[PDB]
């Protein structure tokens, strides 16, 4: 089975900024969806992508006093396409 | 065989950032994995999703004169988990 992740925590909140925080087993997953609206009636929901590498997200541009319905979901990828892979070199030396 | 997004090329190209683009058919993903890192170091790649309407994409926050190791696979087929809903309300009125 494909676990779902656990400890959903908000951290530090202002008027239009939240800070997301959560609990999963390292490398078992490589990014994590983050779907969220209003509680109210909210037009679309929003989603947002976060390497797996990372268990926080700094949620914002949120309306103030207003109820927010959070889902977190972790990503596992069966079907990918092969690599296209490439080097670059940034500016300077 | 999924078939590879093909012609890694990069745009604007700062000491900080790097504009990727890449082709692949219309129709195929909705999502596009960018893995990258130092190709100096070996050690953890970072997972950057984007939507799969998308064939360019802006590499933010890097160091001068380095050579990255950029590959992007085109997403097909995703186990994500089972939801873990919350409700948080923002400071303000």
């Amino acid at each position: 089975m494909l676990p779902a992740p656990k400890n959903l925590v908000v951290s530090e909140v202002t008027e239009d900024s939240l800070r997301l925080s959560w609990d999963s087993p390292p490398n078992w997953y490589d990014s994590f969806l983050i779907q969220y609206q209003e509680s109210e009636k909210v037009g679309e929901a929003i989603n947002l992508t976060v390497p797996g590498s990372e268990r926080s997200y700094d949620l914002t541009g949120l309306k103030p006093g207003t109820e927010y319905t959070v889902s977190i979901y972790g990503v596992y990828y069966v079907a990918l396409s092969n690599p296209l892979s490439a080097e670059f070199t940034t500016g300077g030396h």
